[PDB]
């Protein structure tokens, strides 16, 4: 996995909310956080499966 899946999740400054998906490199998988809608980092996801295809192996 890049770099990048190992972040925290960053919800941003904005207001909306915004089910996104983010690494959990702890507990190795793909969990759900709320996303405000601007400034996303790369550890932000619109799917489980986009998530784990990025973050879950190499």
């Amino acid at each position: 996995r890049p770099d990048f899946c190992l972040e925290p999740p960053y919800a941003g400054a904005c207001r909306a909310r915004i089910i996104r998906y983010f690494y959990n490199a702890k507990a190795g998988l793909c969990q759900t956080f709320v996303y405000g809608g601007c400034r996303a980092k790369r550890n932000n996801f619109k799917s489980a499966e986009d998530c784990l295809r990025t973050c879950g192996g190499a």
